[PDB]
């Protein structure tokens, strides 16, 4: 996240870190005690058997007893287009069920087909790059963003920080976009580099996948 701020510890207990060899590479969202959702491109060219799903984290630089760690048991994708980044969403069943508590909670999702119009206010988040040559964030970052339809396509939810250069960045992919307390997006891609101030950020449109999600996580 470029130009955001530290989240308060465990402010977003649905926030998940996907890790390889003990290192964060993508966000995810806990959507049931034994399922998370992320961006399909996050798991595309990696050994999924080695992926660790880290719940309850805040500071990547610390050992945190609040953490619960799982592995991937099952993978669901529905028409993921790796070239155009269409349907960039994956559901990952975990090898067990999280203990639900203050620091580990399931997210709330929108109704199928629910559309946020140009102009709605949301919150992006993630442990991705803080900026060019600044590396990934130790502490979970969050960022006030605005849903926009300008420079967007129907198959994405797009957001922009109006008036300054800020946005999501590498390592933020897979992370939730929260609008009215509901997860309406999964970070997918930037254009013109991160925080260009020229192109909005693009999210997989969760609300287009709710029936499919419903069919899997129950
Ligand atoms: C920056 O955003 C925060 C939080 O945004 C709200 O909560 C997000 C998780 C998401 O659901 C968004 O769509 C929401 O808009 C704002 O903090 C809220 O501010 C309102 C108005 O003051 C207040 O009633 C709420 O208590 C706050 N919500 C939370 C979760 O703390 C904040 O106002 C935004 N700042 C600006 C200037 O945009
Ligand atoms: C799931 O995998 C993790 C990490 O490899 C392991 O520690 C744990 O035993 C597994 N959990 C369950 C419930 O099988």
């Amino acid at each position: 996240i470029v130009g955001g701020r530290r989240a308060r510890p465990h402010a977003w207990p649905f926030m998940v870190s996907l890790q390889l060899r003990g290192g964060h590479f993508c966000g995810a969202t806990l959507i049931a005690p034994n399922f998370v959702m992320s961006a399909a491109h996050c798991v595309a060219n990696v050994n999924v058997r080695a992926v660790r799903v880290v719940l309850g984290a805040h500071n990547l630089s610390r050992r945190e007893p609040t953490r619960q760690v799982f592995a991937v048991q099952r993978i669901f994708e529905n028409g993921y287009d790796p070239v155009n980044l269409l349907n960039d969403i994956v559901i990952l069943q975990l090898n067990g069920s999280a203990t639900i508590n203050a620091n580990v909670q399931v997210a709330q999702l929108p109704a199928q087909g629910r559309r946020l119009g140009n102009g709605v206010q949301c919150l992006a988040m993630g442990w991705g790059l803080l900026g060019r040559n600044r590396g990934i964030a130790s502490v979970l970052q969050e960022l006030n963003v605005t849903v926009v339809t300008s420079l967007c396509r129907r198959s994405n939810v797009c957001t922009l920080v109006r008036g300054r250069q800020a946005g999501v960045c590498f390592g933020d992919s897979g992370s939730p976009l929260v609008c009215n307390g509901l997860i309406h997006g999964i970070a997918s891609f930037v254009r013109g580099g991160c925080a260009s101030g020229l192109y909005p950020d693009a999210f997989a449109p969760v609300a287009q996948f709710v029936n499919w999600i419903d069919s899997i996580i129950q």
